[PDB]
């Protein structure tokens, strides 16, 4: 267990560069395996998590290779069985399933990992997948699905939010026969990219972005290049590490349209923030944030995967600041981390009031998820004395380099075996 | 999203006039889709919840009407798939699937709605029914049971006690050959009330409203007239309300006997009471509640439907008091929202400690769910100021014309567009 | 609903004896029904878990007989449908299925009860079956396992920690032809006593302990003695109990390299311990306990089963102490009864906060589980005035005669009948 070591209080300022997104690159490197001629995926970040889909895919038959961008061939898969060690240590792992059986009219995938935040089901992509037709069972721990012939394009109404089960479904559509109707769609900026690339490859879709899409099947896709969005949850982090931290930073290689209620609430925490085309500044003016109030919820809502950081941000404002999660039910164990460095806050229910104080206190603290971790490095950063993170290793599932770009910005920070 | 806009302090006094159960008058509903005449159901209150069963019931080829009741013939239904559409925005939706197979021999019904309060399995009704011979799967999300020729009466012990699924089974068993033993029963009174319609048809049922129901099957149902009895919970509401505002109600059309516990509570909180055989009288005698400690429990203990609302009158009750709730996982949403108007509480585990002010202040704060957004509706009538509550359609789910109700005690709300 | 009254303050002194391990005979009993020839297991605590083991046992046609020891009879076997009023009452029930069915090809266990902790799934004992081989539906309520012939051994790795499961597949892979490998394997002393005794039997087993288990499977196992092994947490909350109450104590037939973790943290709190081949000394010099810091995992990690008893610890202890439960998600409920007693706590998530004070109160308070109350009437001990322990009934599954033992420290209890 590899753990960060933090010395504060470092302010943080400069620039940094975002990555391409982790939710984007995930959902598009299995999308891949519908594609029947290479294919090139640029502005591909260095995660945890990409190095494993690209060896999951890999043992499906696929040729890949990385770079700055991944190379996948996927022509020649021919093993439909998921590998079960691989799987485990991730959510993305999930997206196989779906282009095995559109494609080869089977496959099988063992039950996700990734964050520990909720119980975090699978049964609306079981769902989607049988209402396209496919024929599914629970057995030795997969998900094993099948369908003779093609998948038949459905009307789908779906029967919560899901941004996964929304790419299961349209990625599998893409070769059904006739036409699917995604009802009560996500929205989220990874789906319309993986929509982008499916589109690319010669898939027929529209309505991405929207609550509904629409597929019709195709009789097969072929291959290209595709370049990855920018990743909005990296983008939100590092604005609130200067928020934080009563700093500055631009934030290059950014698409500010997927951040709109980010950097509103931003600007309720006082901060002057400003966007070009493809960038974000943000500027504390020197002062300590004020408190606000978030409700997360999809896309365009303020999302679940900034709700740890702006904890953390409420925990050092000035004011009461209530946080409601209303995604997942297992994400406030930050909130206990925090306490230990001298916050301030109470949970009730699905809430956590905040008080903010002036300063934490450095601390021995546990990285409990991805964004958790970051979180409180974040907070190490700027408490005083050194905070030692353990298990860092769940930040690299979501962050390229976060030391480097931090360290780029005045952070005093070493990671350290064990 | 309507909400709405309420004004206090206000003091609750005057007379309310009790309707039908929400909660027996939806498992008559659907009990009636066993009826092979006409049907006529009496007091029945107009709730949302009402208005989706009547179209669902309509859309399994019932003939369905209604005023201060609701007319059902069910002579020709032809239908047994239920509408998604409507039975995901409700709990009581699952029990169209019991009546389908007993009486056709086969149902499909997807997973409920209701209140978020919990994760809320069917497991136990599909147990049931299964134990009475029928063959059920899950699959595109439907719930899709069958039996060939007629179920099977069987001697089931309820793993847990369940209302819900005493209907499910006790309704299914009806038409079943041969005789079924409930072991473990709920003992609502609305169970109480719907074997008491099903007898009225020509059901062979004893033991309703012990914890065991003995059923013998009958070749067929036939028809007849019903009153519901009066809503227990709406009845609670009220004489909370005037509790919490220092005040004086009567209740007339009330059940009495339906509310020990309730009333007992209520007397330790120190109000008046008196009850004859259809009123219940309230007088707080212009004193302050006191703290109370609670423990729900299913009927005859203190039920989790007043949950919420004990809340709040220990939030303004003088005194530390302590609700422990048994029955859901999820139901202290309120409290972070009652947080917001000033409250005191701490939740620990299943228990919110409450250590009562002597008020509230307004705040912009929103309901969850049908129970907890009725509490926060008399809130925000004794607190100081302006609340709006947010979301309220979800009190329309279990309130007729609730503001009615209230402003006919004195208060001060208004219902606002979005 | 049986009660404990306590009077307290009383410091708790002397000597106590350590029984069998409540969770090392549970697995022994049912691995039993593998057995060929007759079995005497020695040392087996006088439990509610026991004598409902025994009789279910019985009832699937084995001769059982106790007194110090169990004897059992398993060869003739004969029933292989579990009683459902028996397997609701505890966890272990579930290990019925396994060996019935690597046995005899066949068998049907219903969802077991046990401690209401969490919300305890089967997954992964049903997964493992259906790896060595098995087909498994649920039904009627009922795991109903089957397979055509013996089981055949698997490598199976194991999704997550799991005690149950993997003394199911280690049980069930004796009879397997070919070998299992468990990887991941729980390690708790439990299933090296359990696999020890399969080898008492002739079975062929190694790596129990390790994250390791091999099996090869033999065609029959035959009969013998052995003697279970020291139960750690009833060992843990009585040097708990001295520790607290400012005493000493001396466990005999205890067995202290079972409680590294626990004994580790118990010198945290200041606690003078001594430990001999079969026998453990706790002093505290007649001082009050210091707080610590407590994360539970599985075995060799901080016990879960020790949680609840810590939280005691660190609530009258000198300081800040945070005890945070990894294992399961609602194991908290003690805690809202301390703070009934005057306890000063908070909960963050998976996270008790706990803030030591002097001296408890007297209070009306209700056992949720067996290990939360032991809990409670530990507290009761040292409490000031009276404390009443309500539904009592729960410390009978896991402690032999508690209150003698306590009786015998110095406490003053009565068991009341309600
Ligand atoms: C790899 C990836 O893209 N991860 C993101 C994705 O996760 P993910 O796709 O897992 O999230 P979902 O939108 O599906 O989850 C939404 C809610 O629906 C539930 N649900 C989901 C699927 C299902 O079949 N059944 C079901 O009940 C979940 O338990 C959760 O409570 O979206 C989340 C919501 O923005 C982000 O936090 C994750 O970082
Ligand atoms: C429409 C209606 O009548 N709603 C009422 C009904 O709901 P409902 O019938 O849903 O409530 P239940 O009594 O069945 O629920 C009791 C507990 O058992 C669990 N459970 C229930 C069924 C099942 O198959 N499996 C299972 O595990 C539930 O998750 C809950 O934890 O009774 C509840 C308990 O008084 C009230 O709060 C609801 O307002
Ligand atoms: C009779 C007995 O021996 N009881 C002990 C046993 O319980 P038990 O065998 O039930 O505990 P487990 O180790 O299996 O449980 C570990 C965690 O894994 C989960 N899980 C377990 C099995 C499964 O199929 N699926 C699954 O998801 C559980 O919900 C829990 O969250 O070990 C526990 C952990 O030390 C102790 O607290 C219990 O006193
Ligand atoms: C929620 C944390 C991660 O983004 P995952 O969804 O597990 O990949
Ligand atoms: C618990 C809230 C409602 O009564 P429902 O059970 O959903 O109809
Ligand atoms: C966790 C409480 C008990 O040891 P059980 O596991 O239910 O036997």
């Amino acid at each position: 267990m590899d753990k960060f070591r933090v010395q504060g209080p470092t302010k943080l300022q400069g620039e940094v560069t975002i990555s391409g997104a982790k939710n984007a690159a995930l959902p598009i490197l299995f999308a891949a395996l519908l594609a029947e001629e290479p294919v090139e995926i640029q502005n591909v970040p260095k995660l945890k998590d990409v190095d494993t889909s690209m060896k999951l895919l890999s043992q499906l038959g696929a040729k890949v290779e990385r770079n700055g961008s991944v190379h996948i061939d996927a022509r020649d898969v021919n093993v439909f069985c998921a590998p079960y060690d691989l799987v485990k240590t991730m959510r993305a792992s999930i997206w196989a399933l779906g282009p095995l059986v559109a494609r080869f009219g089977q496959g099988q995938v063992s039950l996700p990992g990734g964050c520990t935040i909720g119980a975090r089901p699978v049964d609306l992509h079981i769902s989607g997948l049988e209402q396209l037709g496919a024929t599914i069972k629970l057995e030795e721990g997969y998900v094993k699905a099948s369908v003779d012939g093609r998948l038949k394009g459905a009307h789908i109404v779906m029967d919560k939010v899901s941004v996964g089960a929304t790419v299961t479904i349209m990625c599998a559509a893409t070769l059904a026969e006739g036409t699917t109707i995604i009802e009560n769609a996500a929205r989220e900026p990874e789906i319309v990219d993986t929509a982008n690339f499916l589109i690319t490859l010669g898939a027929k879709i529209s309505g991405q972005g929207t609550d509904r899409i629409v597929i019709e099947g195709v009789e097969r896709l072929g291959g290209g290049v595709y370049r990855v969005l920018p990743d909005r949850i990296e983008t939100g982090t590092f604005l609130v590490a200067a928020a934080i931290s009563r700093g500055k930073i631009i934030c290059r290689n950014a698409q500010p349209d997927t951040l709109d209620a980010v950097l509103a609430k931003l600007r309720d925490a006082g901060a002057d923030i400003e966007v070009g085309e493809d960038w974000i500044s943000l500027d504390m003016h020197g002062k300590r944030p004020k408190a606000v109030n978030v409700r997360t919820a999809p896309h365009p809502a303020f999302p679940t995967d900034m709700q740890a950081q702006f904890t953390l941000l409420n925990l050092v404002a000035e004011g009461t600041g209530f946080i409601t999660e209303t995604v997942f039910e297992n994400r406030f164990m930050h909130v206990p981390e925090l306490s230990r460095m001298g916050a301030h806050a109470e949970i009730e229910s699905n809430t956590v009031i905040c008080h903010g104080v002036e300063k934490l206190s450095g601390a021995q603290v546990m990285a409990t998820d991805l964004r958790a971790s970051a979180s409180l490095v974040l907070a190490g950063c700027i408490a005083e004395g050194t905070t030692v993170v353990d298990r860092i290793y769940h930040i690299d599932r979501g962050y390229e380099r976060i030391e480097d770009k931090l360290r780029a910005l005045g952070a005093n920070i070493e990671r350290v075996k064990g």
